[PDB]
């Protein structure tokens, strides 16, 4: 019955929900990992044995969660899927369990700032798909969608579950929406450095490079196991920001965008012992990702070099605090400009306010809160804002979003 | 044998130091705590039989640090101290294993950035004090020798340690220069909130209170279990910064400045099992402790208010960044005025760059170094630091600093 404590407000919560704690951290009693990025119990074959204790644990809550708990309708379901396991060793998901686990997951997530939208979570079931150009298809009703012209809508695409492990759907970008990357002759990188090795991938199975700064690249979709195929989502449903200044009119001629919509592709949704390979999620940004982390981290865009140039910024002494003041005006832009076109955006201080009212929500009507202090905390101003103050219990639960190796490093290939 | 990486410079460090661990950091295996504030595991009756372990761990890191382990040195020096704690169920250090064991308990603070410094530390040996007087007369001593005319240096004082428990030195200061803290009539609070009820304890013991901003509050020593004393800093050695900006002239009519010398008097050293219950140590301040969290916090001084007004800045708005804004301006003016004072600052980018030049050195002559994410990112600006990227383990090693509880809630008064 642990307790989290607010030092700035000495407000006080107990945990009670880590005892219904299932997976592992990676911490012992006498070493701590919550720094280490991707530990080995974040990321992810399974057996039929292993497969009931799983699945009767997700549906003893997911029945629990519509007041019908060991009722006649949970006792028949819990034995169906006993049997269907004997069976198949293996089992499907009702079109209810499907959306209540998707939910979940995110509601789970504990490295995420933005879960006080958990419930309003618009999931499509995507099981019934065969063919990349099928999945092409699903992921463009899914950009269409949770675009919703700049008034973006959470969603999620959920394609068929992992069997074998040989006949795996797999989505190989690592977000639906990307810019592409490029080296240069003189080894300097145009474009999103994050992404040259994929640009490469891209341009290997026959991508035809505009070879430019912020050119959206095309989906690698895999079916069934099969080798990824390329496709190019319409320009059409690809919305994107022009980044102005409220007060600096030389910031337009730093000709920077970004896409509205953030939709990470490359993960695994875990379910009742589940694993969906390919479950593309999305919703609206956190100003910080683009403003402080793509624009400026070093080996991204780096634009604090130019920012800081067209302020004329005392650029000599790193004590001048020229890349902070630079930095705060890249995300009053990003802001802006993403406003003034009515596109879903939200600051960093409204963002971790909600995520603290939404704390107090889940520790009440839940009796915990899983999260990661190390990741929920902001990446500039982080003690003006109230994550900062707050203790954290970080602990994993199910269902879950877990990372997975990058398929190209995977694939059986042909 | 556990790994570290750099996700800014793909740099990886082995960790083979938290093998040597001993005591506990409050995660498990199931649960991580490395966002709790005061964890169980940091915070301070010890007996005979736990103490000879203790010694001889001390000793064999002591003397495997001179190059002479197992020598006739040590094996004899180790029969000294299981003597001397046979006769008085305790023992004393040398002179050298006190400096010793007081500089690596620097070297193991895994939430201290400034560590780089560890071993030019100046250790004053206080153990033969018996009077408060005593103790504010090597405490002068400690602030005039550290402060060296804003040439700061870093030191430490050390008073006798603890035996039974009811005799025990204490500075009952947080900090040996801090501001007043005085809540009005409207309830509001004038100079520094987080020390309303010390300055309040202050003039129950008699202090007059010269009720203003920033007054420096007077100090209250234990000795040897006796009720406390107060003794004013003679203010000649209490030195002080004013804060002005190179561009605002209205900078000076805010009429702020702080102490120069950051002096931390409440904590517990621990050597060889002994227990030193008043060990004040002081190094110079990293800017962003003033300017962010003393100015900026919401239960402290709380100035970005009044600086975002001055700048005349959208406050309406909470997305404005206003307050972002205003943050950056008030921290180029704490560094400012240091420098321009030559009194010893650092800024949030040159300590964390040193920081992981620091944690190179200690990966490879001595196998890892214990680091608290939590603590070493700055509190703004983030991840355009290298520490943000930076993955580090958190161990705790001995020598070693700890919490204690405050005296009045422990001492039999009288
Ligand atoms: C609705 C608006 C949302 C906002 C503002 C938001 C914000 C964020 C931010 C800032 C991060 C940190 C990631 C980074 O810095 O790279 C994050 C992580 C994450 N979010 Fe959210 N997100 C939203 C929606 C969602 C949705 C719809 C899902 C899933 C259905 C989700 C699940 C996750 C997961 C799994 C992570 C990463 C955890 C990890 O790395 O293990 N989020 N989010
Ligand atoms: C030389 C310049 C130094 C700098 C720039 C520095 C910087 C810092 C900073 C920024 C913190 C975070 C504390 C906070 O935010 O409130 C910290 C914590 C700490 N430092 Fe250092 N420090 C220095 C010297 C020292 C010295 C001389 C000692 C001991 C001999 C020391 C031991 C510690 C300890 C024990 C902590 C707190 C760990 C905890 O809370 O458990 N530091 N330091
Ligand atoms: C739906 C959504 C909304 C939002 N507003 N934002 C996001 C971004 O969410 C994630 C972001 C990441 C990034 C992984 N990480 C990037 C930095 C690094 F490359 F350095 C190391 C890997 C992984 C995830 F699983 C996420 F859900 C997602
Ligand atoms: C020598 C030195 C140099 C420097 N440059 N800086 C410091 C500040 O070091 C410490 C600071 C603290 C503060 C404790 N903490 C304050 C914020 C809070 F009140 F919210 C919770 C408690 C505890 C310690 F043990 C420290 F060594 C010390
Ligand atoms: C080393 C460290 O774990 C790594 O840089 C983390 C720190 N916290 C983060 N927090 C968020 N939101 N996103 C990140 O990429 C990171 N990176
Ligand atoms: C809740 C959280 O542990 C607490 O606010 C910590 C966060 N990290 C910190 N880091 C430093 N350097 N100083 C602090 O006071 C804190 N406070
Ligand atoms: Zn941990």
């Amino acid at each position: 019955f642990l307790k989290v404590k607010n030092w700035e407000t000495d407000v006080v919560l107990t945990d009670t929900l880590h005892l219904k704690s299932t997976l592992e951290t990676g911490c012992t009693e006498h070493i701590c990992m919550g720094s280490i990025m991707l530990p080995s119990q974040h990321t992810r074959v399974a057996t039929k044995d292993q497969l009931f204790p799983l699945a009767k644990e997700f549906l003893d809550q997911y029945y629990s969660s519509i007041k019908r708990f060991g009722s006649k309708a949970h006792m028949d379901r819990l034995e169906e899927v006993n049997k269907e396991i004997e069976s198949t060793s293996t089992y499907q998901l009702k079109d209810t369990e499907l959306i209540y686990g998707a939910k979940h997951a995110w509601r789970n997530a504990s490295r995420c700032v933005g879960r006080i939208q958990w419930s309003k979570l618009q999931v499509f079931d995507a099981r019934d798909c065969t063919t990349a150009h099928g999945m092409f298809n699903y992921i463009c009703n899914h950009v269409k969608y949770a675009t919703n012209k700049g008034n973006l809508r959470s969603a999620i695409t959920i394609f068929p579950q992992r069997t074998d492990g040989k006949h795996d759907f797999r989505v190989w970008n690592s977000q639906l929406i990307r810019y592409a990357g490029y080296k240069q002759p003189d080894g300097s990188t145009l474009g999103d450095p994050a992404n040259v090795q994929f640009t490469e991938i891209c341009i290997q199975q026959g991508w035809k490079a505009p070879r430019g700064r912020f050119d959206v690249l095309p989906l690698l979709l895999q079916a069934n196991g099969n080798d990824p195929e390329l496709f190019q989502i319409p320009p059409e449903l690809v919305l994107e920001v022009p980044i102005r200044h409220p007060k600096f009119d030389w910031f337009k001629d730093l000709g920077l965008k970004w896409y509205g919509l953030p939709a990470v592709s490359n993960m695994l949704l875990e379910i009742g012992g589940l694993e969906f390979s390919a479950c593309p999620f999305s919703g609206w940004y956190m100003g910080t990702e683009i403003g402080v982390r793509d624009y400026c981290d070093n080996s991204r865009y780096n634009i604090l070099e130019e920012v800081a140039k067209k302020m004329d910024l005392d650029m000599r002494k790193t004590s001048s605090l020229w890349k902070d003041q630079a930095l705060v005006e890249i995300n009053i832009a990003v802001l802006y400009s993403f406003q003034s076109d009515k596109v879903t955006i939200v600051d960093h201080h409204s963002a971790t306010e909600s995520f603290i009212k939404h704390m107090e929500n889940e520790y009440r009507c839940r009796g915990g809160c899983p999260a990661d202090w190390v990741w929920i905390v902001p990446p500039m101003s982080g003690s003006i804002t109230p994550v900062f103050h707050q203790e954290m219990l970080n602990y994993r639960l199910t269902p879950s979003f877990e990372y997975q190796p990058d398929p190209w490093n995977t694939h059986v290939w042909k």
